[PDB]
């Protein structure tokens, strides 16, 4: 049979441990890093949620939905029990950035804002933006419906102009979608990836994204391609990861979408069912904030 | 001529100050109070947002949409800038009720839950309730839309069986809707309300509610009738209240709706514009 998908990631980890290189950095942690990597993850019918370590599926799903609203409010998400972005939205972190007069939780014009209001002038995380800016998401969706062959189907989060205002500039500069034989593929270009903590999370998100849009446009899910710039492992993750390397992947889950959704916006949390997710136990990995 | 219209509220104020009776409460403060009051506010091309003291409209609005979601997450609301329920979603206050085992912000099965899942088994706030319980709010619209002459259009939030779990037992036990001549009217029963902070907020909420539902149903707004149980004034609010009381009421603002909404769930705050709200300070 074909090999297990998860071995894309695991192999990457191992490459970085053997061929990595020690850079220092802000946190004072240090890293082993590699520049330029890529993996392919079939989305049919499996769903590349990793197994050798339990991934935060709850946060993966809720954060995505939090994106599609166009939210840059860390506390709106955090309320759902998903604290992935609170470290960066805390009064503490903001202040150290110069955002002395910004409300606690205000991530600035990051993902939620760029995906639906690109170019708009960003005031604050609660202002009305409707009609303003470019709606990359729907322009994308609509294109896959009426021009599947387009080589231009792109969402871009990287906005140089808005940079100074973001608590943290996008890790996902951009992503691109692709159709052929009515099979929707997606590749993400990710400027910086934390192999230990972040990258598994990220994979599941764009896989999820991919599935959502396949549903809306009547297509079946193909590949998810993961492209990387600065692939690193924080030196305080090496032990934990080495642990996880010994584990043998268990077959991926399948993703069930429980009802026919018409627009991207009226997706809900309880529309998605994950089947057969039998992951190994989690491993704590310090977030290098 | 009689009042008409923000004068009813004030009239109600005056009456409590004149004919009230001092009665202690939970929070030791003590209050002048009257039991049983009722006022009538016309929704016809005006909108009952009191003008003698500013009413926190962002909160009326965001909190209503919060109810309509079906939410009981105090944090979800606070995030949106409105921090009114934040006081009772606190660990300090929560496990004062023995809810140690409960996440912070989880008010329990209060309004938003009863409105849309009455009689379901409440677990916690971030839980799935799809198809569970009785959807009182949708069942209300549906009626109005097919049997306008019905006198059973009740949305009730007082669940005696869930009181043990509520961070705070609802002030609005129930509201009844009523249709005649293509005009939708609403009456609220408020078991307890203080004219100082709460009551004006509550008028706004329900007037709003009526406007939303009238929209969804194709009817013109009628009256909002506000019934009270323990109507009171907090003894420290007496001085300020006496002052406000001698402010000349300015005309009610208008409330517009900037697009045609199909369902009640698709309302979004941006959909509403207030026009000509010119309150006094405070
Ligand atoms: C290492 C790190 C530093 C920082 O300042 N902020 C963040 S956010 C993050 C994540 O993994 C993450 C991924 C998806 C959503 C939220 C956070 C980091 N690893 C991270
Ligand atoms: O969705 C995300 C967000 C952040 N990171 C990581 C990678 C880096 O460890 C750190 C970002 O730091 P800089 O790129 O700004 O250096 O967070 C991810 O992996 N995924
Ligand atoms: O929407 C609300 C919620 C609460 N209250 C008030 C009235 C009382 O002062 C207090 C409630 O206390 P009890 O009814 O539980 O005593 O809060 C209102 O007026 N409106």
């Amino acid at each position: 049979m074909p090999p297990h998908g998860e071995l894309q990631y695991l192999g990457q980890i191992q490459h970085i441990l053997r061929c990595g290189v020690r850079k220092d950095d802000r946190t004072g942690t240090g890293t082993l890093s590699v520049f330029g990597m890529q993996a392919r993850y079939s989305l049919r019918d499996e769903f590349p949620l990793l197994t050798t370590k339990r991934v935060f599926w709850k946060g993966v799903l809720e954060e995505l939905l939090w994106f599609i609203k166009g939210s840059t409010n860390a506390k709106e998400l955090s309320s759902k029990g998903v604290k992935i972005w609170d470290a960066n939205g805390s009064r503490d972190f903001l202040d150290s950035l110069g955002f002395s007069t910004r409300e606690e939780g205000d991530l600035g014009p990051v993902y939620g804002f760029q995906w639906r209001h690109f170019g708009a002038e960003y005031r604050d995380m609660e202002s009305d933006y409707s009609g303003q800016g470019v709606d990359q998401l729907q322009r994308v969706i609509d294109t896959i419906k009426t021009n599947p062959d387009d080589r231009r189907i792109i969402m871009c989060a990287w906005n140089p102009r808005d940079l100074p205002l973001m608590a943290l500039p996008p890790c996902h500069a951009l992503c691109q979608f692709y159709v052929v034989n009515s099979e929707l593929s997606c590749q993400l270009y990710q400027r910086s990836g934390d192999m230990g903590l972040g990258v598994p999370f990220n994979i599941a998100s764009y896989a999820l994204l991919t599935y959502m849009i396949a549903h809306i446009t009547g297509l079946k899910p193909g590949d998810f391609i993961h492209t990387l710039g600065d692939a690193h492992i924080y030196l305080n993750h090496i032990e934990p990861l080495k642990i996880q390397l010994q584990r043998e992947p268990r077959p991926f889950p399948k993703l069930r979408i429980l009802r026919k959704v018409e627009k991207i916006d009226d997706f809900k949390a309880e529309d998605f069912q994950i089947e057969g997710y039998n992951p190994h136990p989690t491993i704590k990995m310090e977030m290098a904030v």
